[PDB]
């Protein structure tokens, strides 16, 4: 994966843990490969296979 | 047009003026309906139909 802090338009969830990416701008990391979405606290998290 | 804010990812340019829309968050304000972008300050420059 290749995640890069992503700032939301709509609430989008975390793709590894289910919770809300909380918060006005920054609110986690999208994927440029796959479009996976994470909290910046499960990027740790996820498999590295993308 | 229905014109709200948004926060763009990579730089966009004002579709009424031309220029860079400028900032790391809020740089201007995207038409829901025909995807629009304008600067805030020439939201009021353009022309009401959509
Ligand atoms: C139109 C729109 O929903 O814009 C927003 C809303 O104002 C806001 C209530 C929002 O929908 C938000 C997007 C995300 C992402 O997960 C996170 C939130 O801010 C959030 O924490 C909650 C509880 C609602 C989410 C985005 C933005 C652009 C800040
Ligand atoms: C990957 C990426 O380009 O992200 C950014 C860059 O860090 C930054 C240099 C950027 O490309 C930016 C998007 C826009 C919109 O017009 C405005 C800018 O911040 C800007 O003023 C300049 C001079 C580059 C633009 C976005 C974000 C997310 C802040
Ligand atoms: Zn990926
Ligand atoms: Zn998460
Ligand atoms: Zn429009
Ligand atoms: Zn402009």
């Amino acid at each position: 994966h290749r995640f890069k802090v992503y700032n939301y338009m709509s609430p989008t969830f975390c793709d590894h843990c289910g919770s809300l990416l909380w918060g006005l701008v920054k609110q986690g990391l999208k994927c440029e490969d796959c479009g996976m979405n994470v909290h910046h606290k499960c990027r740790e998290k996820v498999a590295n296979l993308c």
